[PDB]
């Protein structure tokens, strides 16, 4: 089968900036609470951290030549807010604008078009010491960032994101404790959701009074989950991990409300949404588009015992990528369909991508199973499309391998090998085959 | 994840007899249109052929002692039709009966309850001559064969098919000519699948007035097909491959009538079901249990130029076995509810296994996507059965690598190994890994 | 055995500019229909395109340093007749005649006689467009091509051909659809084939008007068949695929007619040839000499079902190249004698390479089957000579690795590995041995 | 494409016993000139000797067991003279006869067609001593031989030869000197030659007055040359090296008389055939049928330096066996259309083989290259059926690999390895692919 996209498809790769970038301390950059949090015994394994990442912050050039070799059209990558406003509500600190100048000019010069991404997730510590995203001055000092980089990056951007994975910064960070802050409060994850669709929708405002240049939206990670039976409490416990990572910052932003269930639910364990007057009204700022960051999918069961959602996840038998997540496809498609619910928006695949760990071997990264992965889901991406969805592009998840959060430098997503003793450079075979889909904007499945 | 199985639930492995038993000249069989087929240049791969195959005709004792090892409960084999009467309609060749009762005495002594599948496509070449499943007195030739079976092994098995595969005898071999008598012709696969229709209906008719013991049944491979875009068109195509394998023989037998759409599909290419009056009610004779067969399954579209049912299948990328065919276990979960559109009836998985070719190095046969592939299906069983369907059984697609019809030998479906050139027997993993499932009647899926 | 060469033996490599120039859009080069062809799904294997290819465009100089070391006397390349009228009849394009003097000028610096390909398979689109080599027009255009060159590189090439394996052009690419433009239809190849006859014919008259420096000739890909019986028939078979290809182009330019057999045969499928008063005496003009490309022989026998010409090809058991051709070199010699029908002409083995995959393995390409085709050709070369036969020179099938037409850069023909990742080159095991072949002028087999 | 054999066609394979029996001392078995020969130094490689060999004199049964899973319909094997006449012209070692009618029956038992070959090279050293072939006296001590096998295995065997191999018996022996007795004399070759002639005829008169059972003839081994160059003088080469292995023995027979250009040849080099009156008579005895053993094909020129035939053989560079013969088939073809100067008299292939020397790895022999060489020859031989040529049957050379004359144990020709240190038969994958051949009675080339 031959799957032809349409000729304005946009493809791309992504990065987030404490992910790659490495110079942690240069040019003023002040601590976020990533940095924090790699920097404590036990919170990421064998105590890596983004020191020193890709050094992307001196490499960015070479990556820049190499994206440009892969025939891809736009680059999404994320903001470092404390390179920018070191302490978060200070002053600006011009060297770190100068720095995403040089690389967004290179981009612009090399034909592929910014897709800007303002949080992803390295907050700097002093806002965290104020209470970090619970504290509602944190809102302020998000939307003064925001407003620099829309002032600072006008006419040199189109594309921007408030937030990257809205479910992660939340619940992941503050209630499950996996992900900086590292707290297990759930009134906390619900305080932290909150604020961030308020600064979410304050930022839309300012990017609209500004008449900053582009469109701008945000890319909540999504969930899928089969229930393992026909039962209503197996049908409702998908519903919770479904709901909580899109709906529960979707509906807010489509149609001005939390999902009522999930409110119930989190009622009765004792945590309320910090709404005040104005709030909602405020989230429900009209966006121009949606990223949506697709990795997996689930068959749940209800199960009492299995976390604050109560969904347990069945080990179906199912082949895993190398860090444990099953590859199932049609997920992207079952979520993409359910996501009408807000209306045929546009929606870019901000994310895709899976941990495969080849290494270097007689000078090339036999990475077959990514281009598998890759394949599988490039097939559901051309078939929402011919669906009549308006799913606009996909951006592999990493052009570079990088410090994986907690996972640290262990497992490997990217298209472009980094050995980290050398900082060298080895585009994988699926770097190729990419090359080859992006520039004939079709795939091909054979046997 | 762990899966416990209901208490009687019957597991076992399944044969046919073309397939293993290698003496087709040997004590008066006749010629089969199998021996036929394979013995014609061009039809199956390498002009291999069933002349020796596994010699499970000398070597059963063998077998059986490897299947008693398994901890199996029952095990499905077919009954060679010209050992039995070689040439369809005359006398019986006690030496066939003898041998039969040679395997199920054997098998009883071994508290390994026989499942015996009447007709699994040997039908001996004489009546092929005189016009094969196509002329109505093949299903007199058939009755006289159910009935010599049924009062020659009464007491001695105790679960009993038809049919295997009437989709495969009928329309593969008849429509599509890839299996034997080869032909391809739209009413003569229809005529075939009537009359094997109504062949069972009075072979069953015969079971219940000669009071063998036993339950009875008829065993349709089925195939399961999702729409690759949300048209109807899709959704028609989907529901045509559907229907063929498995409404075209269930509704007749569960509903007394042919799926309309599909009647009025090839009537519209000029093919009509040859009805007489009495036969609809013959056929709807009442049946104990089916058998189901499942492999894989797949996603559709409808394409006008995609064969007869202008269904075509869209290749999404995803990991095949040897032979080609994708592995999605969800497919058994869909098609096992589907099917409750004629009850909650009893079901045994009669065939449920993958071709992969794996050959012995350092002693053993590191099969470990068999493994794979028959633990994610085993799931599936579990929900099921957890669904409350009456899921009875499964039963392992091939204890033996064996002659698979037009791959030859080439393709490997066993769970133990066989060397055709010394006919020498060696266990797979999969076989060890099976035994340990079987005999503890649970199933763990770990990382 | 020691096979002494003629002291003035002409030894050489080729190339096509489509398979190794890669700057398809630079310098003003406009698309051809082999940019079209490639372009389109399912036309070449995996989308592969000459894009980049080895992107000699850039890197002509190292490979002309190369070259330079194998002790080679010419090199035999295309004009991309794009790159000099883009348009195909528009105004010239100097870029594109600066890129041929930097190539040429190179060449004749490094002792390196040009021998120049007009035509390569790559006509402008925009004539396509108009029709293409089935309109008279496009023979006019490419008078205008060649004479452009016939005055623009005067001096400096001394070997000319108009065009590269006609029957690829005519019928490969309009009857069997396989190369650009893809058609189907016989009618459509016969006016190609005639109107490319015509185009030769004006060319040379013009060389001669011009007082161009140098020889001229065209470069038929020559077919070899033996009957399979001694039947007529069969007899027969071979004669229509041997003259299809050669006698269909060198009867007319030699003896003022096409092959009556063969437009008897083309005139019982409804065919004719084109022919204007005049048309056969301009094609009748007096060549210096023609190229020939020979790379297997077959034994055929007669099949009305085997296509068009319904001569089929045995398979004889014999070892074939990784493209799927067989071995086997008295073909060569075969022909070269057959070809004396039109008189102890000047014959150059314009292309014989072989298809062997060897890849980079500790740092070279042992490409031993290569070497093992190359020895026993050369032989057949020395043979011919020794029969006294005119048969001046042998230019080795592919310098580089490179973009095979429809095989994309799945087939690799060359002597000098391409890796098209990094475009690095590494001269293989057989470039070594031709150094030494061409370097010595004799050629030694031993055991 | 596939090749049909015809239903009769009789497939076999063959040996001899001096190359396969090892008990040269046992049971009163007299000395051979080969034991001579072998028992010399530097005749044989590495003083390698029949002296045990593959021990088929008590191994018979399990090659006989062996070959009857082959399938195959004749046995070709010789019968060793010094084991029934000791001495040559003495009494009958019963013990000798006894042997071969264990070797028969179990044959006949087996449904497998003796085929007698009478005289394998073995020839007693005694008679040699007293001159051997040179001597007429050994004609008559021939016919003994002769008559006592005919009367004795009378009704049990219907396939007989008298000589195999007479170019080898006479030329390479006596004028070579490479085989036994080795000796370097023209006018002895040339006696050897005439007085095996006249045994030839004398035995087949005794086969017809006794009434003996079957069809007789003899096999000569063919060669067949292809001239380099156009010259008559390279013509003449190939005519004196096709000629003298088959037409010196072959006119005698059918026609009379002796190659006169080769009578006229050795006359130069003052050799003399030395005719009796009445001989010519006695060689035109009419035979049955005869064998021909084919193995390669040469390009030759004439060179005055080259051999008593002044015939050198031009390394082409084609491939080559493990024993250093290039293949090529089509010389079967051209051979047997050649000898068709006889008439289309009854051919059998009683000798096609190739040395490939793989050995046993990981429980098997990877022979690819025989299955290919036997491929290759096989066609040949379809081909020459489908030209109306009467070839009647195929002998795979070597059952067993085995002693190889002056190539000693190095050599190996066989389809079932034997270890020679264990005497273990380990049939090759070449036996498996030639099982289904001849069970099939057709062949299939793929790709």
């Amino acid at each position: 089968t031959i799957f032809q996209f349409p000729q304005d498809f946009m493809w791309g790769t992504a990065t987030a900036a404490y992910q790659i970038e490495g110079a942690y301390q240069e040019d003023g950059r002040g601590l976020s609470i990533w940095d924090t949090f790699a920097h404590t015994p036990g919170k990421v394994f064998n105590g890596d951290n983004g020191n020193v990442a890709c050094d992307s912050y001196h490499r960015y050039e070479e990556d820049i030549r190499l994206m440009k070799e892969l025939g891809i059209r736009t680059y999404r990558f994320s903001v470092s807010w404390p390179r920018i406003f070191p302490n978060g509500d200070g002053e600006v600190n011009q060297e770190g604008l100068d720095y995403y100048h040089r690389v967004v000019d290179l981009l612009n010069d090399n034909g592929i078009e910014p897709f800007c991404t303002l949080y992803h997730w390295d907050l700097p510590q002093a806002l965290q010491d104020a209470g970090g995203w619970g504290n509602r001055r944190t809102i302020q000092a998000f939307v003064q960032f925001a407003e620099t980089m829309f002032r600072e990056f006008h006419g040199k951007i189109q594309h921007w994101l408030t937030f990257n994975e809205p479910w992660c910064i939340a619940f992941l960070s503050n209630m499950l404790g996996v992900h900086a802050p590292g707290l297990t409060n759930l009134q906390t994850a619900i305080d932290v959701g909150h604020h961030l669709l308020v600064a979410h929708g304050l930022s839309v405002r300012r990017f609209r009074e500004l008449g900053t240049s582009g469109q701008i939206g945000i890319a909540p990670n999504v969930s899928w989950a089969v229930p393992y039976s026909t039962s209503e409490e197996d049908k409702a416990a998908c519903a919770r991990t479904i709901s909580l990572h899109s709906d529960w910052f979707l509906q807010p932003i489509y149609q001005g409300s939390y999902p009522q269930f999930l409110v119930d639910w989190f009622a009765e364990q004792g945590a309320t949404v910090p709404i005040q007057d104005g709030d909602m009204d405020i989230i429900g700022e009209p966006i121009d588009m949606i990223g949506i960051n697709y990795y997996s999918m689930s068959v749940n069961r209800f199960n009492p015992e299995a976390g604050f959602l109560q969904s347990e996840e069945i080990n179906m038998g199912l082949p895993v990528t190398d860090i444990g997540w099953p590859v199932e496809s049609r997920g992207l498609y079952e979520v993409l369909h359910y996501l009408q619910k807000y209306g045929n928006i546009d929606i870019y695949i901000t994310e895709n991508g899976a941990c495969i760990n080849d290494e270097v071997v007689n000078g090339k990264v036999q990475d077959d199973r990514r281009i598998s992965y890759m394949q599988q889901h490039l097939v559901q991406v051309h078939r929402t499309i011919h669906d009549g969805l308006h799913v606009k592009g996909y951006m592999a998840w990493s052009l570079l391998d990088n410090f994986e959060w907690a996972e640290g430098y262990n497992m490997r997503f990217g298209m472009i090998h980094v050995d980290f003793r050398t900082q060298v450079r080895t585009p994988k075979e699926s770097y190729y085959w990419y090359r080859n889909v992006v520039s004939n904007n079709w795939l091909e499945t054979r046997r």
